[PDB]
């Protein structure tokens, strides 16, 4: 195959879909093949369409979806207000595997944070991670708590020895402050800071994000991820 | 000695220090004597002082401490702003292992969540538990995102052989609403709810939270502590 990638946060908000995009666009621009699953959706009900927004952001072409369901609510708790099921286990394996080949990048989009239930009986995108043996990178926050929520991610991760390939500040204000400059530092020496995007980069027109994610990233740690 | 228990949470802001004195209330109204031991306090400028308000919520007097910081930080923010060490491991252990004694339950309450640094280098509460053999009770929120935090805490407890006494949601919302309606069922099926405390729990006089905190815990599982 290729690599997976799951793009997994230490909570709910923090910028999971937006950097899967920049990730997407930078990786697109260092002329790699990228496809963006997402294999549980909530929220559909209010419009919310996470695969889309890559696609809009990041001009994602290859974009697979599996699950829907209508609350704004963790996906067990959105199934079980409609009736309906979550996926099984090898469900979500076998859209990421037929997305997965030689020479592409695939990302895997969780819902939430890294221990949400996906599939029954209580699998998460880590034992998805396991599975596909994809490492995950991390979403996290500047904000006051994130080095906490982020070490318990990371140590979550290597309980299961799914390797981490790095965070991701979703939000990076400018100027920063005390406690975001503070938590940054911090975050630097738990682990490698992929990138940290600006502020509403949600909000960047097509060129924009583009340029932003281009300039984001580490150009070789991008171009590095797949021979 | 008696029983220590820590008092962590999920993440900052979720009412451990609420807790705390519920617990504490219900405890000494079960006839139990309670200490309460928060080794770093920051946020000190701004007037915070968790003790003080254990103190005044539930009559706590045996209230120890050992280092205090003016920024709203974690410890260790707060401390190299200051330009001074966090206290020492042995520091915080041996306080707590002079103030537990025989009869008496010993509340140990951090800053922010499980794996915060408290001491000096990089020790945090969870180790601390370990170092006193405390068991954990863990605060957490009723809102979207709760279970995955606490999971992860749940997790980080059993990787060090920490017992969890259970979970205590700090703020619980009235009305309910969807979302906080359908985690407290999950929560209760990760582990036992010992309770949830009404929203604004905080600003009672102390005779009003004492009466919250008696009907707030199962008087059974208060008294078999100690
Ligand atoms: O992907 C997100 O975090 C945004 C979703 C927006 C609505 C729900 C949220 C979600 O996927 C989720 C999953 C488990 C617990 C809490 C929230
Ligand atoms: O106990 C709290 O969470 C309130 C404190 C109010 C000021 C800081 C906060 C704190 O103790 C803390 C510790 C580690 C990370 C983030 C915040």
């Amino acid at each position: 195959g290729g690599t997976i990638l799951v793009v997994t946060g230490t909570g709910t908000g923090v910028g999971k879909t937006v950097v899967c995009a920049a990730l997407a666009s930078a990786a697109r621009q260092a002329g790699i093949d990228v496809a963006v699953c997402k294999p549980v959706q909530t929220g559909t009900a209010r419009g919310d369409d996470d695969l889309a927004e890559v696609g809009r952001l990041a001009g994602v072409t290859q974009l697979a979806g599996l699950a829907r369901y209508p609350q704004p609510m963790a996906p067990a708790a959105a199934a079980e207000h409609a009736g309906m099921a979550l996926p099984a286990r090898d469900q979500i394996v076998r859209l990421i595997a037929d997305l997965d080949r030689p020479g592409r990048l695939t990302l895997v989009e969780g819902a939430g944070g890294l221990l949400v239930e996906l599939a029954e009986p209580g699998v998460t995108l880590r034992d998805v991670a396991v599975d596909v043996a994809a490492a995950a990178l991390v979403v996290v926050t500047a904000d006051l708590g994130t080095l906490n929520h982020t070490k318990l991610t990371l140590e979550a991760l290597a309980a299961q020895q799914v390797s981490c390939a790095g965070l991701v500040i979703g939000s990076w204000p400018d100027p920063p402050g005390l406690v975001a400059a503070s938590n940054r530092s911090a975050l630097a020496r738990i682990a490698m800071v992929r990138a940290a995007l600006p502020a509403g980069a949600a909000s960047l027109d097509a060129g924009d994000f583009a340029a932003m994610s281009a300039a984001a990233f580490d150009r070789n740690w991008v171009a590095g991820l797949v021979g």
